[PDB]
């Protein structure tokens, strides 16, 4: 599923997200946006050492959910990879959730610190209700 900007901004409220161990609903929009532009089913291989990053937020399989071809797996989130490309976002948010608890934060994402960091993130809620 290809969330639409509010809809999604609506549903990550209604799971917990604003705040989550201080991070705002519009650092999430924006981390999902540039992750996989709101699309649930994504998915890329990275060549460069087997891994596989999984849905709406990319979550990687080296060391968040179980995909079984991935070496040196830790499945912290104690998922199957399978389970971050539902339609149904319940089980990405609560991984999510789970990365951001370590030290790095939301830091953990690239795309976060490229894309997001130190800048005006207000366009990502605005308008949705939130």
């Amino acid at each position: 599923k290809v969330f639409e900007r509010c809809e999604l901004a609506r549903t990550l409220k209604r799971l917990g997200m604003d705040g989550y161990r201080g991070i705002s609903l519009a650092n999430w929009m924006c981390l999902a946006k540039w992750e996989s532009g709101y699309n649930t089913r994504a998915t890329n291989y990275n060549a460069g050492d087997r891994s596989t990053d999984y849905g709406i937020f990319q979550i990687n399989s080296r060391y968040w959910c179980n995909d079984g071809k991935t070496p040196g797996a830790v499945n912290a989130c104690h998922l199957s990879c399978s389970a971050l490309l539902q339609d149904n976002i319940a089980d990405a948010v609560a991984c999510a959730k789970r990365v951001v608890r370590d030290p790095q934060g939301i830091r953990a994402w690239v795309a976060w610190r490229n894309r997001c960091q130190n800048r005006d993130v207000r366009q990502y809620v605005q308008g949705c209700g939130v």
